[PDB]
C-alpha cells in the first residue's frame, strides 16, 4: 500500500529481475504516497510479485514542502538517501534492471540523484517517469546526464510547477490516470526493450 521496502527487505540470494525506486511528493505518506501504489500494482502484474522489487525512498527523505525552494528542489540529505538506495540495488542485485520515478519534489529528487550517480549504475536505469516535475522548465524537460529516450515527463497544462513556479494548483493533483496507465506502460516497455536479468 503506501510503504514498500522490497529492496531493503529482499534476499540477495533471490534477487528480483527489476527493481523500481520511487520518490513521493511533498507531505505524502509512507514512502510511496498517492501515485506509487498504482504504478507498483501494474509492475507486479507484468513481472510477477517475485519478478519486481518496489522500493520507496524513505529514511532521511521527509518530503518537506519548504525544501522545494532549495537549489536542487530538495535537500542534500534526501539526495544522499536515494543515491544510497541505487547503490544498495547495485550491490545486492548486480544483474537487475533498474527503473525509477518521482512525483513533484520526488521528481526533482529523482533527477538530482540520477545526475549525481556513478555512470555505471545510472546506465542500468532503463527508464524514469517524472510527474509534476518541479525542474521541468529549468532543465528543459530532461534529467541531466541521462538520455531523453529513457525519460518520460508527465506535466499537466496548468500545473504551474512545470512552468517554473512553485504554486500548487488543481492540475497538479490530476496525475492518477497517468500513474495507472501510461507511466507503468512506459516503464514496462523500457525494461522489455533491454530485458530484466
Amino acid at each position: 500500500r503506501t510503504t514498500r521496502d522490497d529492496l531493503i527487505n529482499g534476499n540477495s540470494a533471490s534477487c528480483a529481475d527489476v527493481i523500481f525506486i520511487y520518490a513521493r511528493g511533498s507531505t505524502e505518506t509512507g514512502n510511496l504516497g498517492t501515485l506509487g501504489p498504482s504504478i507498483a500494482s501494474n509492475l507486479e502484474s507484468a513481472f510477477g510479485k517475485d519478478g519486481v522489487w518496489i522500493q520507496g525512498v524513505g529514511g532521511a527523505y521527509r518530503a518537506t514542502l519548504g525544501d522545494n525552494a532549495l537549489p536542487r528542489g530538495t535537500s542534500s540529505a534526501a539526495i544522499r538517501e536515494m543515491l544510497g538506495l541505487f547503490q544498495q540495488a547495485n550491490t545486492k542485485c548486480p544483474d537487475a534492471t533498474l527503473i525509477a520515478g518521482g512525483y513533484c519534489q520526488g521528481a526533482a529528487l529523482a533527477a538530482a540523484s540520477i545526475e549525481d550517480l556513478d555512470s555505471a549504475i545510472r546506465d542500468k536505469i532503463a527508464g524514469t517517469v517524472l510527474f509534476g516535475y518541479t525542474k521541468n522548465l529549468q532543465n528543459r524537460g530532461r534529467i541531466p546526464n541521462y538520455p531523453a529516450d529513457r525519460t518520460k515527463v508527465f506535466c499537466n497544462t496548468g500545473d504551474l510547477v512545470c512552468t517554473g513556479s512553485l504554486i500548487v494548483a488543481a492540475p497538479h493533483l490530476a496525475y492518477g490516470p497517468d500513474a495507472r496507465g501510461p507511466a507503468p506502460e512506459f516503464l514496462i516497455e523500457k525494461v522489455r526493450a533491454v530485458r530484466g536479468s
